[PDB]
């Protein structure tokens, strides 16, 4: 079968803005999370073909992942961080969703999802 296109990483119609939120989801948050030993899997949106996974975009229609919110960072994508921080839920949400609760992958996403949630714990305050 064939995979979606990919989610946007940039829209001339979409307001783009840079805040010191969306600076520290960057510097600190992403990055920190992007080097974990466990972080690969979610670098790049699932390609359902080559994992073979016929049913994952049957299952999974709001798909996510940090290679996409990496770059969204990057290109001003995002008004405000509340943005960014629905696409971190909805790629943790989305793993748990799918893949069976005992699964490596979500024993996986579960020690991201606790260091995900240490890091965004100090977002500043905006400036
Ligand atoms: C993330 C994510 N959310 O749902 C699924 C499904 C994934 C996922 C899972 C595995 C990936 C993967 N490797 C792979 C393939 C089959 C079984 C087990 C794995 C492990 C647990 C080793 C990762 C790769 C890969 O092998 O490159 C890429 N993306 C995956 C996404």
């Amino acid at each position: 079968s064939m995979n979606p296109p990919p989610p946007e990483t940039s829209n001339p119609n979409k307001p783009k803005r840079q805040t010191n939120q969306l600076q520290y989801l960057l510097r600190v948050v992403l990055k920190t999370l992007w080097k974990h030993q466990f972080a690969w899997p979610f670098q790049q949106p699932v390609d359902a073909v080559k994992l073979n996974l016929p049913d994952y975009y049957k299952i999974i229609k709001t798909p996510m992942d940090m290679g996409t919110i990496k770059k969204r960072l990057e290109n001003n994508y995002y008004w405000n961080a509340q943005e960014c921080i629905q696409d971190f839920n909805t790629m943790f949400t989305n793993c748990y969703i799918y893949n069976k609760p005992g699964d490596d992958i979500v024993l996986m996403a579960e020690a991201l999802e606790k260091l995900f949630l240490q890091k965004i714990n100090e977002l500043p305050t905006e400036e």
